[PDB]
């Protein structure tokens, strides 16, 4: 019912229609779990609790920084991370060529939550800023589709090929 024994999920608005089915907003897709998932496999040195309380942490400064409830903010930063389409190469013979393809729902979240956990452990490795501080700026860079952020960037990048591969 509570995420991680503090905020609700009630009041959290998908306003993507093409992710609002798939984004898990009930008690017990759930996108918390996914994005502890990400940094439990990025870095920050159970492996588990550990990237629980990073991620706790993490929205606790969101709602600092920026007032609004944590999860709420996630979720655009996960839709503005989040391509609308993706690409396979093919590096057959001397020369690596690039195809559209399609990408589902649950693998453009994937892609987003990844690429906000690499940033944010990209970020932490080389700065004075703890893991749980530069999921938070990668968070809130993200949701504002501010290029600094690595995931945004990086959804821009995506598209960028792909619209071109076509």
């Amino acid at each position: 019912i509570k995420v991680m024994g503090r905020w609700s999920t009630e009041d959290v608005e998908v306003k993507d229609p093409s992710l609002k089915p798939y984004i898990n907003l009930e008690p017990r897709v759930h996108i918390v779990e996914r994005l502890i998932n990400k940094v439990m496999r990025s870095g920050g040195s159970s492996k588990k609790v550990r990237a629980y309380e990073v991620v706790k942490e993490a929205f606790k400064i969101i709602e600092k920084r920026t007032g609004k409830n944590p999860i709420q903010v996630l979720v655009w930063a996960i839709e503005n991370a989040a391509p609308r389409e993706d690409t396979t190469s093919v590096m057959f013979g001397g020369i690596r060529y690039h195809v559209a393809v399609d990408i589902s729902p649950l693998r453009r979240l994937d892609v987003a939550l990844r690429n906000i956990a690499l940033g944010a452990s990209a970020k932490c490795y080389r700065t004075k800023m703890s893991f749980a501080e530069a999921l938070a700026e990668e968070i809130i860079l993200a949701a504002n589709k501010d290029p600094k952020s690595y995931a945004y960037s990086k959804k821009l990048e995506i598209e960028r090929i792909a619209e071109s591969s076509r």
